């Protein structure tokens, strides 16, 4: 019975804000609804396929990537609440014109789960919001803040149903989109991740390339030393989907470094940080295996980072393995 | 520009049918649309959670399972085209009253992907249609036909978009649901699976319980003897989603036997057979590792069977491993 | 619980049809849903405004007129059930190519209520279906049959809700469109108009031009000789809306001849005949004031005719006035 | 490209408001969307019919009336921006609990056009917002302010498309609901009514009861003294629909007093005032024929008032007739 629109406004009136943060969130909600509608009928609109370009990270751009990116950018520019935007689909940070400038910096992944688009598997949108720290003219440097500085982070999941998960200092909340009235409804308040799960999520196709710690951990999940039942495996292939399941079911999600991705594949600014923030606000952990994801100070808007996140006891067990091998 | 309604009718007029098959298909389409709408807003309608009962196979029944099951059953009974119905949610076969009896037997899985319902991961509906073979009164025995006898089989996938995949003697076709007008639109005609893929799909959590063949194959996917790049791994956890990806991307999907499921987990009548039929009509293969899934003559409407399906070259490679170990 | 798709098919299986009539009806339903979706968001799609052309009758063509006309024509041509099409938006009858020819002739008004489009008042689509009578090549002459020869007639009403009213030899039935699942649901079966109503519908702006009979009748509705309460007046301005209200509430609808429209304004083939058929099948009457609308043999596909329709007692009272003045 | 959500917020940030007005408007938008969705499928949900009660004005309450009333009331109470609510469906004013109290007073007509519900003709929702004037505890007296004191007024029209018309000191704006994304989009900015129209809207069924002025005016519309073409007549029967057409097409709408309704039928607080405000902000006029509607100080929350509104030249002509007869 509580809509996201009311939630965000009521939360804004309590925080006594000028109103641009609230409007920033309202804009994202609108963009998310537009993206969801397009996604639920993409094939019919001939939105499946490549766009004909390659982004900095090296991924092949898809048509839905372009549409989603365009929607987010346009809605954020007219929110009059942003000054710098960093997108997975743009080589450089986008500087909003003075006229439409706000004090918020937004890092986003317009469409996450590229490889799953054509097979209709869950995909989504990820975002992280920062407050401008510098006093000088807005630049790409303003998006180079550690995740711990986020004011808000979350993601839209276009799965069997569309969910918008929003995390802020107060905690994590889940809102489901009701397609009939175009409103996100609060369905899970102050979400807390289970202390320990029974599912591990990772692409084992890179087994020959995993470091000794990941290798040992996976072996432990399949052949438990305490003779307990093995963990079940799940790997949707879309970070947003695997992470959301990790949040509501508990367990662990991993994307460590490998031969082709020496520093991990996932991007720090718009993939790792937003999810690390959601995880920590839900009582979970997010580490590269050597340091907290949210403490990393980025030097490249598109830098990558290995990431392990989920239930605290599971992530801690893996961390202990990394520590053990480091003292070896 | 071609709707499923037109497709099915035009296909029926060419086959010169009395019209009950066409109506049977029309009924399924309506049920699928109703299920999709409910699925896209399940959380809001409080449809997440257990129903309070356990089916024959031993699974814990969910609320969406009940809703979907009720929809399919009711729509099939009023289609005046069925005489015997076998559902994953019903202990025994359902015998349609004489008044509403038709000559078709339908085996279905109202909602596949139970464990993925609550985390919003893709789920779906699977069905297989047989023509009554006996001459005596319709009974559970009429659903105990080998998959090779299917007249039609397919599934609805409630993923980022809703897709209805239908297979018949003429081939496999994919129709996407356009939520705005409530019509499934043909988006992929006469689908053919790739001869060889680059993705393997299986729950490796059961590694300690896999037979030597599966174990050897997975090792080969991670450490290719020809030194080629390893296969990527994907396991959504919902048979319908993993199978659909296998169909459009190619590769292999596996659910072999393990300690808890000595004869595999997936059910022959409404999970394995429908997908095996779709796969073979698309030029793919479906085997237990020892025999063709579609050739198995069932003796229990709820019997399980191990299943390996997908691209012919991939499935064949695994089969060769099974043959090698059998002659060992 | 009964969908139009099931209704039409079940009705087709009982009539033992080749299937093209059923498919013809299925095609119209699809076109109606597409038109309804466009109508509910026309302003946003910039569909309000003129197209830049004038039809034979002299009306200024609108953009929605073009869209609706295009949808109906395209869906009817691919139904493989029509041979001649007459549209209010086309100067001449449309002859379907031999390849896609069927034996049905369809006269339709793609979008009725032109003057009400921009103010968001109810509009709709009207249609009448005939069976080809001639043996020679299909031509415009095949649409020149009296309304009494109709096999099916009806209209889609895009009002507060979208309704599809279908009339055939068996009677009149009303189906409401459920936007969520894109299915028309039977809500009013075997509709019968009240014997006498309490509402008269006519544009009194043409008062100076009305014939003595209409003038006397209206005076009687405002100043009842039996001292009963006067009839209420209602004139939406869209024939489909005024006629539908007349059907479900009873009463009378009138569009007599006037100075600018000596033979009435409404068109016989796709406005008057379809509604006259619906009215008579519902137990109502439809007259020009001098003869039954359905008995008129047209000589022009776009000829006009005065029309009075609705509850039998009300229409009869007006007819008696016409008879009285004719014997004067 | 401009959503109502953005419009209202951007308008609120410019007016430097605490945020409850913005939230009040956001709440109404949500209620309007919920009502629209229900309306577009009312028949299917069995929402047509009487509720079993009669309101103070004497109207027979319908089911949709109850649903709409419940939605508006509940959404307004949780907006934390209202203190007194006056509904056409409630005998007395509703006093919001201290906990959820705001400083705004809202008078509304949850569902206008009762007699048109069952025939699917356009219906809507009307509202007027006042700022609490008193300093003492909120009571019914706080809603007894003249229309000139309104801070905001408007209506939702559930016609061929759903439109939300909002009027405030800055002017009148029209937003169309896009059912796909559940957002109202600005389609008509700073609307201004034509100085003179060519349509008169009134129920002429009450002709025997009209005062001499109305009678003379109508005669003038049918038999123009300047020999110009007569005005066309339109009377949908739902105030919201007739008024909206008057706004966008120009012309005049009239509901004068008659035998059964000596002081007019329409209610001052939630029918006449909101529309009079919209009209005047659009450059139109609204009079009882003897005084400006917005200047009337109400003494009963459900009092009625005769109303004449629309294009200034048309309303003025009628006013001159009233003046002429008063000096007679
Ligand atoms: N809707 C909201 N929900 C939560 N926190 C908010 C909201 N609006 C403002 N805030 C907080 O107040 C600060 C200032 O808001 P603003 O003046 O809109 O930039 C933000 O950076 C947030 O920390
Ligand atoms: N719509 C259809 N699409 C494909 N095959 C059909 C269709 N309708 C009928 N058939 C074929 O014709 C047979 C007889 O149809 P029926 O008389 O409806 O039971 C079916 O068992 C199918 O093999
Ligand atoms: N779905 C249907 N509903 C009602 N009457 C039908 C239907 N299908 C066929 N008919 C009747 O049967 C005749 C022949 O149908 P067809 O062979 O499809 O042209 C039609 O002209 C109708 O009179
Ligand atoms: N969203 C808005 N649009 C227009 N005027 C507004 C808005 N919000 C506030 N106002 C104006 O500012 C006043 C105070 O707003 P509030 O503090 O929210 O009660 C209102 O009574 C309006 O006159
Ligand atoms: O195919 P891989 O290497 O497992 O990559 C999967 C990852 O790729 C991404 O699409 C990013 O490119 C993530 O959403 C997902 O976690
Ligand atoms: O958790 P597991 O053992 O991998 O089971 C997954 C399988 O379970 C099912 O939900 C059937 O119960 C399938 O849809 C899916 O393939
Ligand atoms: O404005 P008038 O002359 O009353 O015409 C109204 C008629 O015009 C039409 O739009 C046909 O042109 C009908 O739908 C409607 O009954
Ligand atoms: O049937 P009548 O007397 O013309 O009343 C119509 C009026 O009734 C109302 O429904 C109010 O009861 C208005 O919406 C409309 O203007
Ligand atoms: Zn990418
Ligand atoms: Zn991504
Ligand atoms: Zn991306
Ligand atoms: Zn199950
Ligand atoms: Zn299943
Ligand atoms: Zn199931
Ligand atoms: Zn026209
Ligand atoms: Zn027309
Ligand atoms: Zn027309
Ligand atoms: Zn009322
Ligand atoms: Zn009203
Ligand atoms: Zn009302």
């Amino acid at each position: 019975d509580v809509t996201l629109t009311r939630f965000v406004m009521e939360e804004g009136r309590k925080a006594r804000g000028t109103g641009e943060m609230t409007q920033l969130l309202n804009s994202l909600c609108t963009a998310v609804k537009a993206i969801s509608t397009a996604v639920r009928k993409a094939g019919i609109a001939h939105l499946y396929g490549i766009a004909g370009s390659t982004n900095v990270t090296g991924d092949q751009v898809k048509k839905l990537d372009v549409l989603s990116n365009d929607l987010v950018i346009n809605v954020l520019k007219s929110s009059f609440a942003t000054c710098v935007l960093v997108s997975e689909e743009d080589k450089n940070a986008i500087i909003v014109e003075p006229e439409k400038r706000g004090k918020y910096v937004v890092c986003f992944d317009p469409l996450d789960g590229s490889s799953n688009i054509d097979c209709l598997v869950s995909i989504g949108t990820i975002f992280g919001i920062y407050r401008k720290n510098s006093t000088d003219e807005p630049s790409e440097k303003d998006a180079l803040q550690p995740g711990r500085n986020l004011v808000a982070a979350g993601y839209a999941l276009y799965g069997s149903a569309t969910m918008l998960v929003l995390a802020m200092v107060n905690g994590v909340n889940c809102f489901m989109l009701d397609p009939a009235i175009g409103e996100f409804i609060l369905v899970d308040r102050d979400v807390k991740i289970k202390k320990k799960g029974s599912i591990y999520s990772i692409n084992e196709g890179y087994a020959k390339e995993f470091d000794p710690a990941i290798t040992e951990y996976i072996q432990r999940k399949k052949f438990p030393p305490d003779n307990s039942a093995p963990y079940g495996a799940r790997y949707v292939g879309s970070m947003v989907a695997d992470v959301h399941r990790t949040l509501v079911y508990g367990g662990i999600f991993m994307y460590p470094a490998n031969k082709k991705s020496p520093k991990g594949k996932l991007r720090l600014l718009y993939e790792c940080n937003p999810m690390a923030y959601v995880m920590e606000k839900a009582g979970g952990l997010a580490t590269t295996g050597k340091e907290a994801v949210l403490d990393i100070v980025p030097t490249d808007i598109h830098q990558r980072a290995p990431i392990i996140l989920g239930s605290p006891e599971d992530v801690t067990e893996l961390l202990e393995i990394y520590q053990k091998h480091a003292a070896k």
